[PDB]
């Protein structure tokens, strides 16, 4: 019978492919859950196994959990669970806005950001630290960012108009509009702040441990 037996991969780093895969993984299944939320549809767990994260069931917590972190911290959308393995997806603090007229990525949780913002200097915050908060993030006056659009307009023309925000020539500055003192309060704002600031946070697996869960 005797043939040639001499010798993974070629090399090929499989422990660093894996934290990407996993966020990618986050990526891919936080975009799942904007459609759920878009299609007002319910999300079962059963789903986004079969068709997100098919080949990486048993990380279905760490996953999920940072998608869901993603969607509450930077789309302003919260996953809740019904009480089951069902979530529906809604906006956080209750508000009645997301921005889709931009079809694709909610606009509340730039609205909250803002409006906490605000809540943190008082009664008003000035243009200025507006902007900085907004650059700290990413967001810059006159430059189209992807998620979230041309923010100046966003922030003077459409907050303006929908009464979230009010803008005015005191240097200028923002201030709470009716609709937002209507749908929420600067406590719920700050105490969503805090529980935001004080969450449990979520630790990508090493392949060992990952392996541990069967």
């Amino acid at each position: 019978s005797g043939v040639d037996l001499g010798t993974y991969f070629q090399s090929m780093d499989a422990e660093s492919l894996f934290r990407e895969a996993l966020s990618n993984k986050v990526d891919e299944l936080a975009h799942f859950l904007l459609r759920k939320y878009r299609a007002k549809e319910l999300v079962t767990k059963a789903e986004m196994l079969e068709r997100v994260i098919k080949n990486y069931k048993r990380c279905f917590p760490v996953i999920f959990g940072k998608a869901s972190e993603s969607l509450k911290m930077i789309f302003g959308i919260d996953v809740k669970e019904v009480d089951s393995n069902t979530y529906t997806l809604v906006t956080c603090l209750g508000l009645s806005y997301d921005g889709l007229l931009n079809q694709i990525f909610p606009k509340t949780g730039l609205l909250i950001i803002v409006l906490g913002t605000i809540a943190m200097e008082g009664d008003s915050a000035s243009e200025e630290e507006i902007w900085e908060e907004l650059g700290v993030m990413g967001v810059y006056d006159g430059r189209e960012h992807t998620v979230y659009g041309e923010p100046r307009k966003l922030l003077t023309q459409d907050w303006v108009q929908e009464n979230y925000l009010e803008y005015r020539q005191v240097r200028y500055e923002f201030l709470w509009g009716p609709r937002a003192l209507a749908e929420t309060s600067y406590v719920k704002v700050l105490e969503h702040v805090v529980r935001v600031n004080a969450r449990v946070r979520i630790a990508y697996p090493s392949l060992r441990e990952a392996a541990l869960l069967e």
